[PDB]
């Protein structure tokens, strides 16, 4: 169930490069828009992903980026998705050309609420949640895609926690120190998602190192108040900065208030 045969894929775009090499787009059997993430030699602990795409071929969700099958018979392997033509959120943000009106911000934040909502549901951490890692379609949607796969990356910069690929700004004080990783780190992680969505993708803790941010928030220092966001928005992004993480919200509770400053500033 979980095999599409690559010679029903047409490769016709090149998307760029992520932690896995190179992504394209093209169609399967000649008609319907896919991307193909095409799995670098020695990038992935492969067998382990395959096994856990037969569960993540059960995730489903109008939020998530749809896995629709993996090529596993030959290498380099292929991960199939649906096809998100605008491309990465971060990217999305910084073209100042949009001029994105405050509405449509807060629901890029509740779209990535959705879906996080629904993974917190089924007990699945992202964990590597940030604006780079959502997608935009062609009617403006936002979608968070490579929820779980930081778990097969075999790159000791992007797993170890002072490596230079390490997501040090999005991560809370405990993953910084202790490797503790929640339901409350991806809460964490998404206040520093929100704050890049309203900040138009700026980077979190601009003027600092990645080193400096980490005692920073260790000390109690955190992002402070995007121009575009009202004190409403600001207080549901830095509820997910308290320093005990039993004290953040959950993705529920996060939706609840998203819907709730909706009703109250639109
Ligand atoms: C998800 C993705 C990545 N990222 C990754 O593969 C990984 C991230 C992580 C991995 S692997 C493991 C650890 C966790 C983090 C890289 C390049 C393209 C796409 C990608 C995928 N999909 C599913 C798309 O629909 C898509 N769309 C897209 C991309 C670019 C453009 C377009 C363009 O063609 N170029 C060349 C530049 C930007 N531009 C907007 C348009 C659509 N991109």
């Amino acid at each position: 169930s979980w095999e599409i045969d690559p010679k029903d894929l047409t490769f016709l775009k090149e998307l760029g490069t992520g932690q896995f090499g190179v992504v394209k787009y093209g169609k399967w059997r000649g008609q319907y828009d896919v991307a193909i993430k095409m799995i670098k030699e020695g990038s992935m602990s492969e067998d382990e992903f395959i096994e856990e795409a037969k569960v993540m071929m059960n995730l489903s969700h109008e939020k998530l980026v749809q896995l629709y099958g993996v090529c596993t018979k030959q290498r380099p392997i292929f991960i199939i998705t649906e096809y998100m033509a605008n491309g990465c959120l971060l990217n999305y943000l910084r073209e100042m050309r949009h001029r994105f009106q405050t509405q449509q911000l807060l629901e890029m934040c509740k779209d990535v609420c959705e879906a996080m909502e629904y993974l917190e549901s089924k007990q699945f951490l992202h964990r590597d949640l940030a604006a780079r890692n959502c997608l935009v379609n062609d009617q403006g949607v936002v979608k968070v895609s490579d929820f779980g796969l930081s778990r097969y990356v075999l790159d000791d910069e992007y797993t170890s926690s002072v490596g230079s690929k390490f997501p040090v700004r999005w991560s809370p004080p405990e993953v910084l120190m202790y490797s503790k990783f929640s339901s409350k780190s991806d809460i964490w992680a998404f206040g520093v998602l929100m704050w890049e969505i309203y900040s138009l993708g700026k980077m979190p803790y601009e003027r600092f190192t990645n080193s400096e941010t980490a005692e920073h928030i260790a000390q109690g220092l955190r992002l402070y108040r995007p121009h575009l966001a009202s004190e409403k928005v600001y207080t549901i992004m830095y509820s997910c900065w308290h320093e005990k993480a039993d004290e953040r919200p959950t993705f529920k509770i996060l939706l609840s208030n998203i819907l709730d400053v909706m009703d109250e500033e639109s």
